[PDB]
């Protein structure tokens, strides 16, 4: 019975004028920050061998190359991606006031400080009520003190929240829109960000028509070394990817459908788009809190984008993607070395807050999500009481229309999967040898270890559709070879094995082959069965940790 | 004119009388060292989830799980991994004494200790001379001062040297023969090593026969994170391979060949193999000084092993794999830290190291060396001139009779490689983009990236026989797409691009399409051919390294 309360606010949406170009759009090139080089204006900046040790070390301590950022100005100059309608756009000016929240954790100074400094240069006044940063429990020293005194640039403009305990990224958001009361609406940005000319307007236009639209802008990827920025590569070509999943909920992207492009008058206007990336999008400050933020059960590294994804479409709400309105984000590079905090029930905490999820919006489809993940079925979740309860008392629509109105693409690209036949470890009948993939992929051999019982890389399952399959991966035989090997699978594609529990037999459905293996040396196979080898007798548990 | 020095000693070969046990295996099954576990003998041990916090740590710090390893009895019984026939072997007892001398750097005390005293429990007193230490500059406090006082436990049977600056494990190992004196052969071992029962005796007869014998015993691996040992998966039904190399000088093992069983009496006897592993092995200690031990020009590491193995071979020695003889190395885990030193550009020394065992050996064989690595080409591998004059004064035997009378099977597995067209980057024509492969292997797609110069990833090569490779991988076109991907790469796989330097184009064979890339987002793809387009123009560059 409860709603959304209505909009008071008026706005006109935005005019296409071609070959007219304005109101936003800055006259005359942005002035460069040093003029020139060396990283204006995202040209590549490539070094070495002379920074070479200095730059491996950085990488170590931030993931990327702090020595390039380093040299690289906080206020440079940056190549635009936009297409060129997105320059005729005339917006109302009417447009709602922003705060920006940025979490941090122990992030690069340079990085951290080019964030703010690129909004700053690039959001007109009037719009920008403040910037709020929460600092997540940081370690460094860089970050404290000398970022206090820092901010005093800016006359109070940007400020910092503590956090007295590390509350991990989602729930620091959470902390963030409470402490950001000025702006209408909140514009969440990644702590190493650089934003795109005329970013602002397109993205708050679309809130401003509509209280319950949430914007979400391009995402382009920085690179961590050269600090060049790219678009991603994914979908429409203009390039325009909407964001998906697969059924074990790993963030996908697809193409921009034909069908949606049918509903937009002009290429560059905003679109509908299932779910969001998740570290950079804008909602009204109230609609936000009337969707209850982030549910307060998701631990940390959730599983909190699709939730928020969720709420949005089901209670009445609208995502979209503007085209007109860019963000790079710095992509990570190996050799990072910042580490998972340490939890007695693993991997709970995503995997916990994936089912979250699943439970409360999902419906009749945890089914597709339990049996890509079955090790989750009896994780305990948590208290989700509220949480069902707020959406039976916003009487918010099915996941089931959702998936056939708005997020009709997915399954086209991310086939239902099969239910199970049975999942666990594969392990040697009255033995402790258990098949391990040892995380091997697509191509690789797969091997007998001791067993752990701590599923991983020994859990596997049985498809309906006779795959036997790890993540994403399925096994088959290897040519030529009677040999076990790991592969990308689709629907269709080694559909080979059947299992029969009590016989304690796994076989091969193309040759005869039973499986089989060597105690020592720790090898799996196929080989013409014989009852009383006594290899190839196998069992399969669930292992079901909690 | 120069020769060995001759053989006095009169040793007689081992007689094999089936049925009939000893004389050197143990008459009665070997004690443990902790009754009732755990680790004996070669159980796996599993630990966790309660250890998993502090098994994690310790992998950070040696790349074996110490936690399972501490609780290991130093003293404790292996499996045996030998065949039976091995176990009816006469042996005269007139064997050579022995020096095992064992480098180390910065070992766990455990995996040390227990090597140490996995040769004292089963080697015969009288032959066993003296056990070395050679510690390469170590920084932990376990191997110093505690070292010192423990090892007074073997009245000085046991002796450590100190290095003053680290000088690398190549040079670690000749130091190591100049300080341990006593023995008539040495004996190397890697200091995480478990020795089997009765290893000696097969292992020291046939140097002891014929002093220009070296002796290799078969190397079975010790799992890093339970120590349940295992041999290592090659070729011979029973198990038995000898050592080989691809032509960039990878060390790769096949099967024994029929060719070398016609050769042999029994199955178990020793055998020939062209070259070692290298860090496990046996040579008469004045032998190994007549062929002037190691180059003293190698570096860090890579082998080295090589090196000896031709010395050995073309100036009249034997290398013999002694089935009957077994060792367990352990095999590291990931997550190891685990570094290189600073040094540029050899670069690497390490293929620097390659370039001089090449020169000196090879002959005209360094023609497929150098187009597997043309990188190497131009590299200033140093002198080389005493090394050039020891195999001219010793009349030492070509490389072609080498490959022809004792490595014949090589070739078989590892083919000669095609000589090459061109080498270097693929970069864009006047532009500052190149191909490379963000180190993507085996069926990833390669991109485009800010040139560096740098070699590596962005280092490539073209084949007479129209392939275009990176190390051992190459490029071809995969469908649906148009994207240019690696994959691994056979001799007659993938022979389907053309090189015209003039023309500045790419052509892939099968199709008509053209090598053709987008600046931004950094893309290569393989398109219809135009002329007009300044995409689709690349040159091919050497990079140097100095
Ligand atoms: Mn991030
Ligand atoms: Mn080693």
């Amino acid at each position: 019975y409860l709603t959304f309360k209505p909009q008071t606010f008026t706005y006109h949406d935005p005019v296409l004028r071609p070959g007219i170009l304005g109101n936003f759009e800055p006259k005359e090139p942005e002035p460069p920050g040093v003029v020139g080089g060396p990283g204006e204006k995202a040209k590549p900046l490539v070094l070495g061998p002379e920074f070479k040790q200095a730059i491996q070390a950085s990488i170590k301590e931030f993931g990327f190359n702090m020595v390039a950022s380093d040299m690289i100005s906080l206020d440079r100059s940056v190549n635009d991606l936009r297409q060129e309608e997105c320059k005729y756009w005339h917006y109302d000016e009417n447009l709602l006031t922003s705060s920006v929240v940025i979490v941090f954790h122990n992030e690069g100074w340079s990085t951290l400080m080019r964030t703010v400094h690129s909004v700053i240069k690039r959001t007109p006044r009037k719009y920008l009520a403040e910037i709020v940063l929460i600092d997540d429990f940081s370690n460094k020293e860089h970050l404290k003190e000398k970022l206090d005194e820092y901010i005093k640039l800016w006359n109070g403009l940007v400020k910092v929240f503590r956090n007295e305990r590390r509350e991990g990224l989602i729930q620091a958001r959470s902390i963030g829109a409470q402490k950001a009361k000025l702006g209408q609406v909140l514009i969440y940005l990644d702590a190493h960000c650089e934003v795109a000319v005329n970013w602002y307007a397109p993205l708050v236009a679309p809130i401003s028509k509509d209280r319950t639209i949430c914007t979400v802008p391009l995402i382009d990827v920085i690179n961590g070394n050269t600090y060049e920025i790219i678009p991603q590569g994914g979908g429409d070509e203009d390039g325009y990817a909407r964001g998906a999943w697969d059924w074990s909920m790993l963030w996908k992207r697809v193409p921009l459908t034909p069908q949606e492009k049918r509903l937009r008058k002009t290429k560059t206007e905003p679109y509908r788009s299932p779910a969001m990336a998740g570290g950079l999008f804008a909602i009204e400050r109230e609609f936000f809190f009337e969707l209850g933020l982030y549910d307060p059960g998701l631990q940390i590294w959730g599983g909190e984008n699709f939730e928020i994804s969720y709420k949005i479409w089901q209670c009445g709400g609208k995502l979209l993607f503007v085209p007109c309105s860019r963000v790079g984000h710095i992509y990570r590079l190996e050799g990072w070395q910042g580490n998972p905090p340490p939890i007695y029930v693993g991997s709970s905490p995503t995997l916990k807050n994936y089912v979250r999820v699943v439970e409360v919006w999902w419906d009749e489809y945890k089914d597709y999500f339990y049996a890509s993940r079955p090790e989750s079925q009896a994780l305990p979740y948590g208290d989700i009481s509220e949480l069902k309860k707020f959406r039976e008392d916003h009487n918010c629509k099915s996941f089931k229309w959702f998936m056939e109105e708005i997020a009709y693409d997915i399954t086209s690209h991310y086939p239902l999967p099969p239910k199970n036949v049975d999942w666990g470890e594969i392990r040697g009948f009255e033995t402790a040898y258990c098949i391990d993939s040892m995380g091997k992929t697509n191509g690789g051999f797969v091997e007998l270890g001791p067993c752990h019982r701590m599923g991983g890389n020994q859990l596997f399952r049985i498809n309906e559709a006779n795959q036997l399959m790890q993540y994403d991966q399925c096994l088959t035989k290897g040519a030529d070879g009677s040999k076990v090997m790991i592969t990308h699978c689709n629907l269709n594609e080694f559909k080979e094995w059947q299992y029969f529990k009590n016989l304690h037999r796994f076989t091969h459905i193309p040759s005869g082959k039973c499986l089989d293996r060597s105690e020592v040396l720790h090898q799996v196979f196929i080989s013409n069965c014989d009852s009383s080898k006594t290899t190839q007798k196998w069992e399969m548990n669930n292992i079901h940790s909690v």
